[PDB]
């Protein structure tokens, strides 16, 4: 159809951009605004001598063919936040970007820089967007999260904290920001007659310098997410922040509330009985721990008269509404993520991030970040077995994940650093995050329902080999730069992987044996490699489907039609007018058509119809070949307290960290 | 009248509260709060040992009766706000109250106390409020008034910055905070394609900490003033920010614009010019000079292209539009107060204050900050001649004025600074403001209209007496402690004092001849002394009108009418119902009355009926002995553009500082 759209914009761009990449690097780099008179590099020195100092090797390697691997709306996206822009008009092409990409993690290991290059170009693996943005520029803020600790119960602590916050929103990427330890609404302050006002009137601060803080282009989000835990005595405020209501000095409508929810809370509310409520202040250390340590604790506190008993359900029904109206709070379970992590040597976990995927240790002085990069699953497909049938090259994507687990770990030396406390984290620890996109797809290619025994399984042989490759990866650089610096005391150091806190033997496609040996022998590079993201706009740019989650509409949306839909119902010779407006009429639904066969209308479920406990049953199985966390958005149809009530308990009871990302409705 | 209503309430004060001083402060300093278990005391270990080891001598110091001095509506003040509460019942009697101050400011020196004391207790002066909550107790930040400088032009500047005020807010005192140096809407910003915003934005999150940083009672404002040159490129929305019509997005309700005027401008509405906006990005230093050295920097970047000229007159018009509706911007004029402030060795003075009448440096590294306290004028009537004449005891003024120094003196090293920046300042030039109250009673009791011949020069020589006195006050200081550290290159020590900056003779009732003779000698502990400030709450506690105002109505208000009026009234037979009803329906007005004496009608003109000129006037003639600046508020009956704009530039030629204050209407 109109991917023929695709190729005209893509040739216009050529038309308007000089072809020679280390031309391109020289005007990027000798760039003046006008307006200004100031000189404003768009590349560092840096990059540049190294493009200088290898301009024929360099240009000659970037394949322009590549460039028409891009459908029509990844190239726009491209086109309209990603490609460097010289006064107004846009001055890179999508390879230069690429090989500007290539160049800013890998410096003057030209060798990994062209197989990078190769890679991306061809659509293997990409990095997300914070990297695509700033690599090789002069600011290269490449990290895609930060974690930031509430310094201190304080107004200097508070101050101090939202001026990290605003020197992070500078620059690209999102904040999650814990917040347990604020004293609640009318708590004691020592030198007046005055009360404390709580939480909500310091969110309103929050929110605030997250509207002010725009201007680093739209790179920011503009969002922070807050993490607290339902023990503390503002929380009925504070789920309802995003209601679309009632009164307005009491609403933060630029920020996501997360929940960071103990065990004896979810205990408590199926066992239909009582949960109290806590100000920090008379409820020291709560936050500072977990598991049996915090059920023992809160239990005294909750026996010693210090807070304020209330049933267990009126906020748990809460909880539900506000999800229902608004898609959060966010849920993720403290004590899954706290028990299962491999950072657990340095102490408690207070947050996740703003997906929900990140979980990483972080403190007044350090504040942890992370770097993003996702596989293409689909294009590690071939038909390869000499016929018809499409296997699946495991091999390719252990070889793949090698290579991304080995870049992110460059950007983390090459990074910029927004705040002394992320740099203090990062070098330390070392963290690293892979993901996937287009699992939707690599299913529908390989002719599997998402809801099938073939698709339980590849979803877990995946993963395993993700999970596997940057793990030997990591601990080969561990040989060659030495362990991160608190490997030791680590459960990864005690021969623990991930799956081992799950209790599971791994699925057994990759001999664990050998990597556990060598890893107890080694260390590793990284303290965590795994956690997949919602891909939300890097996997429009590599025109596949987010992330894990299938198809919401096979009408994706000009409006243009699922590919592999189309595809199979031309060759069934039954795609006519008919067809057209019974899917628009539908939104891209399926099922109910009369002349359908029944292996399309499996194949091509959309995520309403697909069941909830399915979903649920993949992340649990993925789960224990992550690290740390990811982003499970929830679909609910016609959504009920009953029914949103199971979910949680289902994943709860699953031992998953990310219980739910966002609710999504109608 | 129902003064009635005053004995009932004290006395009834009497009897829930323990006589015996001693016991009072073993209360307060012992207090736990009940509801949470911690010790909670309101006097300090010092003043609580200060105390005991002297019981006999200080509870028997103390004479009740003076409580009686007290009108119904200044002692409700008291109770109100004022005096000590224990749970929620009052604790502190007025006595017990004043007694607390003088210890807090004057520790060991016993005598220093009990003259204190004495004179306060008898309504001879007050100090300002911060003093009376918290002399003598724990955290005791007893000043008034802080002049932060914006540190940079940066977010981290900024942050910094907001982390200060919001500091300063949890305590006494309202902050004047100068902006000239953040770059306006539509500048470039080095590392993104992204603009500034500008100051309104920025001022909303300004706005947004004073509206959080309440809870230090309601002894904060919450509110600040900002400081801003007329040349910036943001002027037409920063003077616009009290506006109560318009976009949300572009006010700031909870803040006061107040302009920063150099004489350029004026000029230049004068001679119906241009004018020229810059952001400071394009046009460097330029808040950092004033009179001649500004004028050609100005005119140079004004030729270089690098702002944006208009008609002075569109921003004037604009002005006076935002002043008609909302009473603001304030008025200050940059040169005046540059020109002559003894304050000029230390480099340019960059704002005032909350109330316009502080008039002291500033700078990212020192916060400047003041300690004020007010006279009462007509405590030092006397009929002393032997007859019927009343006069007034100067000496007794001189004497009195030398005391309040000494106590402002001694506030600056027993004051909490909330912040290094104000500590470091204070202690190196130490900054003192002495202010007047019931200047109008003083006329009235004196027989004298505001507008005559006699007022006009009793107001030169009250304030020539007071100026006098804390120069002498101060440098018997500098004689004990030696000058302040910065007092070498100042005017004073050249031999300047104010009015020679004035180029006047001063009135010559006390000899300034053997004063400057000893200051050039021996120096000055304070590099300031004079600042007279609106006296809003103090007043209404010792039963005057605010300030140098003359009576707003006659009727002050259950409505109290002006006790001379009534007097009078009653003298002379003509107090019946016709009146009570009169001047209710007058809203205290006298004139246009059919039976009243012109003799009194002269003498108890209201606000808006005394001439703005006269005003003026006595403002200039005082000003000369006014170290600093005072807070002049405007009243106009029938406000017209031609009549605000004739008032404007008849103080600005005047040489006033603070041309305006509140323009008050209907
Ligand atoms: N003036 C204020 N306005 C609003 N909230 C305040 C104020 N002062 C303190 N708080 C809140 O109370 C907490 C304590 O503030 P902090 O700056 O520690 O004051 P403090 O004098 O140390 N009182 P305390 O912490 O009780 O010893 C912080 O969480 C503040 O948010
Ligand atoms: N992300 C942003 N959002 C809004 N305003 C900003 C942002 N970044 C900078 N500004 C404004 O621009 C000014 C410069 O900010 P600053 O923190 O100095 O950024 P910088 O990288 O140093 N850019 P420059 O000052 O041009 O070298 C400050 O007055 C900020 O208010
Ligand atoms: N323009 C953007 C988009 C996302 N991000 C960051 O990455 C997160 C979104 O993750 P994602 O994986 O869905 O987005 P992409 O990496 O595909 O653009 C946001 O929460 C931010 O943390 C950013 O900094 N700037
Ligand atoms: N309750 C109060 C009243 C005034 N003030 C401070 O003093 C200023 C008012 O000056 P004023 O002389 O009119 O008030 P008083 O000293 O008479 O209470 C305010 O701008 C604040 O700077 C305060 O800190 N707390
Ligand atoms: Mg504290
Ligand atoms: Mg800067």
């Amino acid at each position: 159809y109109a991917t023929l759209a695709a190729r005209i914009a893509i040739s216009n761009l050529h038309k308007q951009t000089t072809k020679q990449f280390s031309k391109v690097v020289e005007d990027l780099y000798r760039y003046v605004n006008a307006a200004t008179g100031k000189p404003a590099p768009m590349i560092s020195d840096d990059v540049y001598n190294i493009v200088m100092e290898n301009k024929d090797k360099l240009n000659s390697a970037i394949v322009y063919d590549r460039d028409f691997q891009y459908s029509y709306f990844g190239f726009k996206t491209l086109e309209r936040s990603y490609l460097l822009r010289i006064n107004g008009q846009v001055a890179e092409r999508p390879q230069h970007l690429i090989m500007r990409v290539a160049l800013g993690i890998h410096g003057r290991d030209i060798e990994a820089a062209l197989e990078t290059y190769n890679l991306m170009s061809l659509k293997y693996f990409t990095h997300a967007s914070p990297t695509l943005f700033n690599a090789g520029t002069p600011k290269p803020q490449m990290s895609s999260c930060f974690l930031v600790a509430m310094k201190e119960d304080s107004i200097e602590g508070i101050y101090d904290t939202l001026k990290e916050c605003a020197l992070i929103s500078k620059t690209a990427g999102g904040i999650g920001l814990h917040i347990h330890n604020i004293r609640s609404t009318g708590s004691y302050i020592a030198g007046t007659n005055g009360t404390s006002n709580g939480l909500i009137p310091m969110i309103r601060v929050f929110n605030n310098t997250a509207r002010y803080v725009d201007q680093g282009g739209n790179k920011a989000p503009g969002a922070f997410a807050l993490y607290l835990e339902p023990w503390h005595a503002d929380i009925f405020d504070f789920i309802d922040i995003r209601k679309n209501h009632g009164k307005e000095e009491i609403r933060a409508r630029d920020l996501f509330p997360a929940l960071w929810i103990p065990d004896l809370f979810m205990k408590r509310v199926e066992e239909n009985g009582t949960w109290t409520l806590f100000s920090p202040t008379s409820a020291p250390g709560l936050s500072d721990c977990y598991g049996d340590e915090f059920e023992a604790l809160y239990t005294r506190y909750e026996k010693e008269g210090r807070g304020k008993t209330i049933k267990a359900q009126k906020l748990w029904y809460s909880i539900l509404e506000a999800q229902t109206e608004t898609g959060t709070p966010f849920v993720v379970y403290k004590d899954a993520c706290n028990r299962k992590s491999n950072q657990k040597n340095l102490g408690v976990i207070k947050s996740s991030n703003l997906c929900c995927e990140i979980v990483e240790y972080s403190a007044p002085d350090e504040t942890a970040v992370c770097n993003l990069a996702s596989v293409a699953l689909p294009a590690f497909i071939e038909t390869s077995e000499d016929g018809k049938t499409s296997t699946y090259n495991f091999k390719k994507l252990h070889e793949i994940a090698k290579v991304v687990t080995r870049n992110l770990n460059r950007v983390i030396d090459r990074n910029y650093y927004p705040v002394e406390e992320a740099r203090k984290s990062n070098m330390r620890h070392r963290p690293i995050a892979l993901g996937v996109q287009g699992l939707a797809d690599t299913f529908m290619l390989l002719r599997l329902p998402f809801d099938s025994e073939e698709a339980r399984l590849l979803n877990i042989q995946i993963f395993e080999t993700i999970y596997h490759a940057s793990m030997e990866a990591s601990c080969e650089l561990a040989q060659k730069d030495g362990p991160y610096e608190t490997f030791q005391g680590s459960p990864a150091s005690q021969g623990i992987l991930q799956f081992d806190m799950w209790d599971q033997k791994p699925y057994g496609m990759w001999d664990w044996d050998t990597l556990r040996k060598d890893i107890m022998k080694h260390g590793v590079r990284n303290s965590l490699t795994m956690a997949p993201m919602p891909t939300a706009s890097t996997s429009q740019i590599l025109g596949y489907n987010e992330c894990f989650e299938p198809v919401t509409s096979n009408m994706y949306s000009f409006q243009v039609v699922n590919p592999y839909l189309l595809r199979d119902l031309v060759d069934l010779g039954i795609w006519d007018e008919g067809m057209k407006q019974y899917l628009i009429t539908q939104n891209g639904s399926i099922q109910g058509l009369p002349n359908v066969p029944q292996e399309l209308k499996d194949l091509y479920k959309t995520v309403w119809e697909i069941s909830q406990k399915t979903i649920i049953n993949m992340a649990a199985d993925r789960s224990v070949y992550i690290d740390q966390s990811h982003s499970l958005n929830l679909f609910l149809r016609a959504p009920t307290m009953g029914k949103l009530t199971s979910m949680h308990f289902y994943g709860w009871k699953k031992g998953l960290k990310t219980g739910m990302y966002y609710l999504r409705t109608q």
